[PDB]
């Protein structure tokens, strides 16, 4: 229990321990399997033309929820990667998911922010700017996850860390309606352990650095919960017709 508390009170920073370096292999597995493209510095994406998105742009939106499937797609993947998941009764797993879906979408989107062309990619494959995305119907969420991005230039995380970070984002017990809801604290806190501990073993030379990589969880959740409502002002603004299957389980909340 205190074996951290205490070795913390001394000013041991923690490696991780041999079996949640286990545990840490596993996500960063899961993660980089249900990826983009690659992930590399210099050249691979698909500029979305200029004229798309410049109310709602629908000639945008069409673009995105074009391919949002495949996304929505390779989050459930990750998540089915996970053992600890696995574990949960059916009914949470959707839960769980449903709830974390776009957090983990806007994680993936924000790290793939190029400050020189300032466009993010989308499934690693559709460039947007910030009023692209704006336009197909995000609103104020692209200026959060655009400004996310530029936040995580410094922290300079790697798939780990942003699998991690994803798993994190995953077990949030306090989602409505979860059944097993002890068993999801103790995954979480078993994966913020193991995050940690991976990131005293990095050791950034940034102050402070957990405390802030926190409060990207946080702003990540407020991303979350302002798509949910963006998500209702869509269903009125573009038709019911361009809104992919899986897009709307997912999201009628
Ligand atoms: O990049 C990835 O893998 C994940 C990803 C994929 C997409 I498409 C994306 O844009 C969205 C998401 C929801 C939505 O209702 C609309 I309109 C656009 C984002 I932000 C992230
Ligand atoms: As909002
Ligand atoms: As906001």
């Amino acid at each position: 229990a205190a074996m951290e508390e205490l070795q913390k009170s001394i000013g041991h920073k923690p490696e991780p321990t041999d079996e949640e370096w286990e545990l840490i292999k596993t996500v960063t597995e899961a993660h980089v399997a249900t990826n983009a493209q690659g992930s590399h510095w210099k050249q691979k994406q698909k500029f979305l033309p200029d004229d798309i998105g410049q109310k709602v742009d629908l000639e945008a939106f069409s673009h995105f929820t074009k391919i949002i499937t495949p996304a929505i797609t390779r989050v459930v993947d990750f998540a089915k990667k996970l053992p600890m998941f696995c574990e949960l009764p059916c009914e949470d797993q959707i839960i769980l998911l449903k709830g974390c879906c776009m957090e983990i979408m806007s994680l993936r989107a924000a790290v793939r922010y190029d400050p020189e062309s300032e466009t993010l990619t989308l499934n690693g494959e559709m460039a947007v700017t910030r009023g692209q995305l704006k336009n197909g119907g995000l609103g104020v969420v692209s200026d959060a996850i655009f400004d996310l991005g530029m936040s995580l230039s410094s922290f300079n995380l790697d798939d780990t860390e942003v699998a991690l970070l994803q798993a994190v984002l995953l077990m949030s017990s306090d989602r409505p309606g979860l059944a097993c809801v002890e068993r999801i604290e103790k995954y979480q806190d078993s994966f913020l352990l193991a995050f940690e501990h991976y990131i005293n073993y990095r050791k950034h030379h940034v102050t402070h650095f957990w405390p802030k990589l926190l409060m990207k969880v946080t702003d990540l959740r407020m991303i979350g919960a302002c798509h949910a409502s963006r998500f209702l002002h869509m269903k009125v603004e573009c038709p019911t017709e361009l809104f992919p299957p899986l897009f709307l389980e997912v999201f009628e909340d």
